């Protein structure tokens, strides 16, 4: 079994023949072989054609989680968040942690289901880790300087220390029992229940059709257009279809507007719509071509309900006045929202991986540098977006809470789901040279020093904070390319 | 002779014995010793328990330093500098630094006590000075910031780095003489006298009684006692005991009053307890207990000294105006307060070195670590709280006075000591290791920041500039450690 | 042949027999044999007294160009600006970048005329680059905080990177061809076209005698003069006479003044004067002695020509009004300005080789350390004062203008003149350790940061990105000096 890299050195006509039958090259989660087309669709002697197009589509996937975080993703999760008077705090620690979570944790179970890549898997949740404590905070403290909040903060920062040093012990034994991801899901059930708990106790003390519809799906505002430069303006002509898919597909609630953006027969048509996508989009398809039974499928099902619902509630309001249950529409267009968030940045990571092998380099390298960064994508974007429309609590609660939540649940999920599979009684974890302790080591120095300036600054979140984390992530990075270079000998 | 540590692995019925019979698991400094109270005391068994308590133990003693140096060293040490007309610089450089240095000259010429141990002690003065140049400063700066006076800065940087560089000669020489020890102190001197005339010449440019008793005694303001929460009222129930303590022991002076504090029935015994407490205390009761030609003991004179001037101010001054001499009471509640202070230190270092023996680590890299922390924690908890206060300029300038001292002072001393006592022409320095000359190039480092960012600042002190120390200490910190792990290899 | 430093061990009756005939440890460009006047002329028992002079006459150079660029050099620079109407941006990437990188060139060009002092010439380059980049951007933010032009710094960093990644990949081929060098031309004008094109579509958007020259040679401002203190007026003494002939030699403009500072006599004596200065000056009287087939120096054609034109204006002005012509002068106020600068720069270099030469300085890293230090001193100083006055944009953009200036234009010429002298079909780059990767990943490092700081920081440059950028620079020096010495093996 060759390396799929030796598709490089052998002949042009046989390239295709030897992806078609070459594994090893054959990841999933995207929608297209990305290696295929180069190595047999393209002109053969068009190499560089294949290669300046996809990076034009990589920067177009940048446009993309540009907009979804930035139009429907954070109105709707700031809609969600003041409709339950929840604060900032809890939702960065509850919904937005899901939502920049859940790649993260499918990627660590895809990776935990082969012994081997344990070490792997583990290394790219601590870089995922350091990336997010160190950039994603730094540019949110950067671009909105704040006041967060003290005791919130401690206790965040005490939960994600006690679990990054529980996982520190458990790579240290080199293995973990059904004990320990027992322990690892109860600690998470422990958090969440200690931040339900204390919420709720801080909160107890201080006491016609057609053309709207027409209107409604038109992204253009020709009073704007008019009035736009050149550039503005071809802009605007790149991004108008995935907005237009986008508003066909996603629905946004805004309280800020007097008529909460009620679009009657548009929201009704989504709630058709939206379900349909999410059962053909989840796990790609699998449960779309499920049949109950064999004979009746899924989604068949899906569309009868959602046109029932949809019937229903068209024959139930008017287009006066949105129902007093408006809010929960919010709660759907978030949902599907951070599932247009997710695919992108997989495609995003299939750009990455691929161009990779025509310049093989190493995976000392791709899987922790590279993975973490197309799994924290979307992550980051998030989070800037929410720091620059106004609200750097929340994201700044997040940028811990979610992280907890991806260490805990995916290695507590992860080596449950090993140990039941395979039927063994340990999960053995190989560490691979000594890149992975200087993961942590950073980890740790990143966590101390958040600990020991944050309380020291009054809880006064200024920019040379973001600042001097930047410079040591820059070094990091640096010092990490040096040493697997050989460079510097450890 | 075995190790110590053997005493882990020998049976626990013979552990007490091992304990008592080998005189070198002994140390010094504290009034109470706490392995033998591990090991025999407790029962075998609740082993976990008990360290528990130590810990409770340690965090309690982390309340005293807090309140000592909130109350009584501070105010008393402000009364002294406004009594005396003394700039800022002035008393950081002399009273502030002999207060916050005397413990490291005396641990300095007790590990120079031993050739083995200099190697040590001059890393141990190294790892205290960098930590207060850098994570002092830097609190100091984040907490309050504020304007810096120039020419004193300059004069105080440059003397400092004479005196470093000077170090660095003689370690690199491996050898100290009767002429580097007497340079040194005359070195110091000329640093004082210039300190004192260049002072000296710019300001002439510039040109019942039991109730009021019992009342001074009550540390509680019920007022105030009624208007507390649950955990404010915890705290100050467990801050009750040692306060009352220290109000009786300790004399305090404060000009914000009208009253300036004078308690005349309280001082007039405080003016028997604190002499009496200073002799009793000083060198665990060495000069404690010596006898003049043996008939009458020190104290006993002491006692009939303190009651005669306990007499004669009390039939000499009334209770409306306080005596014109009141200020000198100050220097008095100065001094007992800054012992009050030192032995606390001691204890916290009997923690730290005890709890390490139960999980042993590398005392080369830690002696210069913990050791230097139980060294400099007095100085940090004095520095923070003088900044806290509003008095920024005088505990910078002590950040740099202190440290000249303790490293002029002590390493003098020591040599002088050791070449006087042991009639040897010379004292041998033995480079142990790299990391004396890493702890060395660090602190050269720090120095050279220092001296460029702070006139380049134009003597504006910032947050940024502690911040980005603090970012270097942990940086640096992380390396040695990793270092001495075997990780990097030099 | 044996080295010049044996020089040091060789008896002192036969050293400076040994350096009138010893060929290495010598170099020309300044006007004095420094270690000849060290070995042969003072007493040869008098080694240290002379080494003081030299330092302070290290200490007077510092003061000169503390003069020639706080007087001359900026007002006329600043003069120059404002007649042409150009931006900030523009004059700070042609005529500062100029100015402060013709040093840098002419040294770029003797190191290239030697195929073994290629690797020391690109590592010269590398570290003023750094040097550049990280300190003297630093003192600029710091000293004056201001927005930054966005658009011309991304335009300006991305060229720089382009710049800096061709360098990187032609030494990783370890050689030039003519094809290269041609490429770096024709780059460099590529980028000042664009310059030139994008400012100029910018702006079509937005559409008796003798008692004033006495008077005008005097620097004493008697009124002044009365009112300094002691100091104040020992330095005015010590500056006098180096100002006296620089008023002599340079000409100033200034627009701020009604006169525009006219000094008709003083101006038409300059004519004749600077001219003369700058033939017989540069190349260090190279040309200054050429002869006209005999027929005639070029000297005596020069100063006929300048009284000439000095006759014409003087009957062609009057001391009223000053000619229209006149921001003309300017232009030449600002060139012999410049050649004020170089020369002493080159000086300072002349100090700092020959006292190292006393020591055991090293060259691997020296070379490199020292050498851009003398070469980037005149830029840190122009743009220190820029700064100062008033126009930190202007600085800011010549920071990045001058390096890209200096690396393209030097490379490129020397290759070329290599190629051509030498009638070699390439130039073979030895890359001399890993020192040299390990400049340029620090460049890479600090460029990459910029990139990623300044447009996260809406381009308000604040004084912690200057701070930090003055703690990684210190910080990479003592990596470096650490490196050198044996301390880290790579």
């Amino acid at each position: 079994m060759a390396d799929c890299r030796a598709v490089c050195s052998l002949n042009t006509s046989d390239r295709c023949d030897f992806v078609k039958r070459n594994p090893d090259c054959h990841s999933e989660g995207g929608y297209l072989d990305y290696l295929k087309g180069i190595f047999c669709y393209f002109p053969p002697n068009l190499l560089p054609l294949a290669i300046t197009l996809y990076v034009f589509w990589l920067l177009y996937l940048f446009l993309i989680l540009g907009v979804t975080a930035a139009k429907f993703f954070c109105p709707n999760l700031s809609a969600i968040s003041t409709s339950l008077k929840l604060s900032h705090n809890v939702a960065g620690v509850t919904f937005l942690a899901f939502g920049n979570g859940a790649p993260d944790i499918f990627s660590a179970l895809v990776a935990f289901s082969d012994p081997r890549t344990a070490g792997l898997a583990i290394g790219a949740l601590f870089g995922a880790g350091v990336l997010v404590t160190t950039v994603v905070a730094g540019g949110i403290t950067i671009l909105r300087p704040f006041m967060a909040a003290s005791r919130p903060f401690l206790r965040d920062i005490t939960f994600y220390m006690v679990a990054v040093f529980l996982t520190f012990t458990a790579l240290y034994l080199g293995r973990i029992t059904l004990v320990w991801a027992l322990g690892y899901l109860g600690l998470y059930v422990f958090y969440v229940v200690t931040v339900i708990i204390c919420t709720w106790v801080y909160q107890r003390q201080r006491s016609t059709t057609g053309q709207i519809l027409l209107q409604a799906l038109n992204p253009l505002d020709y009073r704007k257009w008019r009035t736009q430069s050149i550039s503005c303006k071809l802009l605007k002509v790149a991004k108008l279809p995935v907005e237009f898919l986008l508003l066909l597909t996603v629905p946004v609630v805004d309280p800020d507007k007097d008529d909460r953006n009620w679009k009657r027969p548009l929201n009704c048509l989504q709630l058709v719509i939206s379900p349909l996508v999410l059962v053909l989009t989840l796990q790609s398809g699998v449960y779309g071509i499920y049949e109950i039974g064999g004979l009746l499928p899924v989604w068949a099902v899906v569309v009868i309900v959602g046109t029932a619902l949809a019937s229903v509630t068209f024959f139930a309001t008017s287009n006066s006045e949105p129902p007093r249950l408006h809010w929960l529409f919010a709660f759907l267009g978030f949902l599907t929202s951070a599932l247009w968030i997710n695919a992108a940045a997989t495609e995003v990571v299939n750009i990455l991986r691929s161009l990779g092998v025509v310049f093989r380099l190493s995976n000392t390298v791709l899987g922790l540098t590279l993975l973490a960064w197309g799994n924290s994508i979307g992550d980051a974007f998030s989070d800037f977006t929410l720091a620059r429309q106004g609200y750097p609590r929340m994201a700044f609660s997040a940028c811990f809470g979610g992280i907890i939540f991806n260490i805990l649940v995916g290695v507590g999920l992860g080596c449950l789901l090993q140990i039941v599979r395979s039927h063994a009684s340990e999960v053995k974890l190989e560490p691979d040279g000594l890149l992975v302790w200087v993961l942590a080591s950073a980890l740790g120095l990143s966590l101390v020093f958040s600990l020991v300036s944050v309380p020291l600054q009054c809880f006064q979140l200024s920019k040379a904070y973001g600042l001097c984390l930047l410079l040591f992530y820059i070094c990091f990075i640096v010092v990490v390319l040096l040493t697997e270079f050989g460079v510097i000998h450890l």
